């Protein structure tokens, strides 16, 4: 029977939020890390992690200048960064909407290795996630994260482990509808190892097939929901060189043979590569004459951190200069979601 | 691993054909009809059904004027039409070669019904379809078609007979474009009975998702494949009339939720539907202020050769006038595939 | 490849657990009531929730003679009741294995409903489920539960409320056979509503081959398991009664369908019956000529501990007369999981 | 909705058809053979295929004398068989059922390679098959067969491939069982190549497993079919050679893990291996102590045949020393199916 999901309200407001977030010129600040992982950047400058040092790379990242406000669309955080508070008696999501971006969250638990399989592995997170969204939303949170990883081995990755990536993931897209968030999608597949480009495309296609047909299972409304999917590259040991208008033309063959027009946006993930080179290879992306319904936007984490989290160095008088070239770079990235960007 | 599902070089073929197939201004004239079903439309007139009347028709449909050259891209036909010549020295295919339209075939074996069911159907002939498909390619056939009937009660389709439906015309689609033969799917969703929009779109939304579902699994190339879809409308017996506009949201809405852009074209038919209110819908269709990215184009046997089989009434001194009536309306369709059809 | 799924020793142990568990002359006492769920029954006698009435309880239920002691395989509890004691200073899992059962646990965390879907829910608590199946294994605990309801309506389930909570449960038996505890698997069909016998037994072969599915592709252990689904009774409000030999020709009908005999044994649930009820049908369960290679056993919760708790009463000085009549009904169930139940 | 796939009156009489078929100690005589495969047999003498060789081949086998009597319970013939008469003016399927046994019938159509795959391949001949099916029935026949074929490589059988032949065995058994024949599937898994056992058994589980889920989707009554699967061996040019009680372990494990008991038997076939070997092997199949619900029986063609065929010699006169080979391997594998043969 004909059984409706969403209220045309609840429809109206997601699409109105899923376009404000990937609107033309903007993009993704995926500055969110666990107190973990961020350890490992703060330490590579050859610093210790700390929780005042982590709200001040964090206030660094968002208080930057007007240039950058026309270039980020949206800024994802973690949940204790949720609950702070910068140097001027605000919150962040606060400055955040001020900015006149979208204050985002990352939901999930981690990964938890999976029973008679190679290196596949599963996320976990949705257990008791209705309140925690809605307690997020009531703090303000308009969309959501949800990250899985997947690895591409001499055999792998295996039908079963997709397909539950693909059900773990319309799961977490169907309540974070209900609760009234636009879910982010990454089936991400780890660029690591040594294959060519046409199985990282064929893997691609598959896992984008599975998930979009687990999505349709599970009366998940489309237009409200944004993609953020890989980059068709080869593995990190690969020796055979792709030009950029190659990947570009893998990326974009790749979307369009599983990705419907109704969805909203779709982003995109470095993958281990650096700011200039993934830079330039989403701008070939938007230099592709095929068809392309839907916005392409950037999200970089550590390619737009990188250069901030050195010059920074843990000093509280190097702010400008990190701040300054965390805005060249997201320049440079804005620039390259409309195919204007030149070196 | 990766294994190669078809060749580039045929990959290539298939891709100009089905753009040759589904080009702008262009159509599909669904002429073919089986040699029993014809007797119905024959015997309609209140004349008796014979093979020269038959051919005849054929003959009538597939002589027509320069008028329609840049509006019928494509004509399909039956097993025996293909060995049939006209009054000139010339058979169907190479008049129809000739005219600039690419010739059709209809390798469909009827249905059947099902077990432990509502009341389902599946189409037979994918056994021993190779080498028909082979006799039929070097015969002059670019481009085959295939229909599934479903129809829409209280509680079907199943899941059983939609995903057997989605795996036959999996098969179907393989077969033909192993043999080098772009196949037409059609996934026809009955207009009978007493339903809403709702119901019909949502019923759409699932069959299309399980059919490329299906077409992804069987390593499709979906770049060198055309869609024949129904059209979201109520039943006959349904007491609540909805605008065209509607309908054309409503089916714009069905196919871009589900179909990935990389599909060449996207036909449709009429059904249980007036040749005007068939024209002026897909009008609407082509009105819609929304984006599409695949060339929508019409495909209608009954909803186009009415008037001319009632004009030639089984009647030889009619030729050119049941031609002349059929010729209109065609251009009609010719102006609806554009949006410029004001009646 | 043929990645194992387990050890060689894990199969044995867990094997050895399993038939230790549904081993005839046995059967699983369901103590498996929340701090919440027994409050019901406590005030159903007309008395208060209190901590110390519930740990009175279920000492009164798991402190007992030796005439249940060949009669009770398996006492279920909660997290709060592994962690406690009786009056002479004794954890309860120290009294259990004394006893002779299995200690087990349930690692539930009630329902959810879904997006879309009429009167349909999913069980929640896999999330950081390793961690918490450690701590209970360690704690004394050797076998789990877990319970997905399911109500039968006009369209209910659709197949994706089954093949969701078939994917839970496989993900569930996945994570108890790494962490070394045996899973049971609960797929509950409600017999609520105005049905009759032919509707749920189709449903509920329905549903186990979905789950045996699920468990096949999780590379689950079969060996290790313990299976309880519902009794096939037709619902609530039922027009029409059914002889007891034709529920436990339907019962082993459906079980038999669908069930691999690998399958170590087959429990069962109430579902709102009597004591004498369900202790007559399951008799006849047992009572059936035909082959059944699994070992069939009870597992009762109200319908077995109800006399119990009314002699009670919330007095601590009828404590003997609820225990006699305790007794009384787990030796008619035992007497009757043989066939040789005398009423 | 419970929609019924068969009436009771029939559903009966597939019971006692099936049971009649895997009755104890009778056997199943695989007289099919292609015009290629017979071509193969009767080269291997040296004489020429004639279509009188083989009416006297298939004479020799199907008269023989009344030792055989409680030892083939059926024979399966090839489509022109069926419509041949012996010289003494009586028809092979009048013989057979006057001998006790039941005709049966091959209706596979061979295979045909898919597309993107390695070497996987699927049968045809489910086109037309209801009226085939009608005709064989009324001819005299009352058990069909069709032969799956599937290949154990580096990657293979990849999903696909197996829902594949999964759907079509649904199909054909839902065809046979409505026309009133008790189908006969054969998921047979090719013994060829350098593979230990354990890869066979996890790859043999998972067919069984997608093969009865296709089943169960399809409505097909379990209690009417026959199982023919791949005895589980390792490859034929496997470096590792297994005892006989392993194997015997391996393929009542791999048969106890997916099929229901409700399956009526569950016969064998050779696949490339000598005679002796194969009924030692049965013998030892049938000596395991493990519970199996279900009738083991033998199905060879060319391991009951070969000793005949070279003593017939392709002449006239040595009818009676292939006829008494014949008669006493028969006698061998009747024995060896109640675990009673020692060499």
């Amino acid at each position: 029977h004909s059984h409706p999901a969403l209220t045309p309200e609840q429809k109206k407001e997601l699409s109105d939020i899923a376009h404000r977030i990937v609107a033309p010129g903007k993009g993704i600040l995926a500055a969110d890390e666990s107190t973990g992982s961020i350890a490992k950047r703060l330490q590579s400058i050859g610093t210790e992690n700390t929780e005042e040092n982590r709200r001040f790379y964090r206030q660094l990242l968002l208080t930057a200048d007007d240039r950058v406000n026309p270039c980020i669309g949206g800024v994802i955080l973690f949940h204790e960064t949720l609950y702070q508070k910068a140097d001027d008696g605000r919150p962040f999501p606060q400055v955040i909407k001020s900015k006149g971006g979208v204050v985002g969250i990352k939901v999930d638990k981690g990964v938890v290795p999976l029973a008679g399989t190679n290196g596949e592995t599963t996320t976990q997170g949705l257990d008791g996630l209705s309140e925690r969204c809605a307690q997020y939303k009531k703090d303000g949170a308009d969309f959501a994260k949800w990250r899985c990883v997947l690895k591409i081995g001499e055999h792998t990755p295996s039908a079963l482990a997709i397909m539950e990536n693909a059900n773990v993931l319309a799961r977490y897209a169907s309540i974070c509808q209900q609760n009234g968030i636009v879910p982010i999608v990454e089936p991400e597949i780890l660029p690591d190892g040594d294959h060519d480009l046409k199985r990282c495309q064929y893997v691609t296609e598959k896992v984008l097939a599975a998930v979009y047909k687990a999505l349709s299972d599970h009366h998940i409304y489309l237009e409200g929901t944004l993609l953020k999917p890989n980059m068709v590259t080869p593995g990190h040991a690969c020796t055979q060189k792709y030009s950029h208008e190659e990947i570009a033309m893998a990326t974009v063959t790749a979307l369009r043979r599983t990705v419907p027009p109704a969805v909203t946006g779709v982003t995109f993930l470095s993958g281990g590569q650096s700011e200039e080179e993934a830079s330039i290879n989403l701008n070939a992306i938007n230099k592709c004459p095929l068809l392309k319904p839907w916005a392409l936007t950037f999200s970089y984490g550590r390619a737009l951190q990188a250069s901030a989290l050195k010059a920074w160095g843990g000093k509280k008088e190097n702010l400008k200069a990190a701040q300054e070239e965390y805005v060249k770079r997201a320049l440079a990235n804005s620039l390259a979601c409309q195919g204007k960007y030149t070196p």
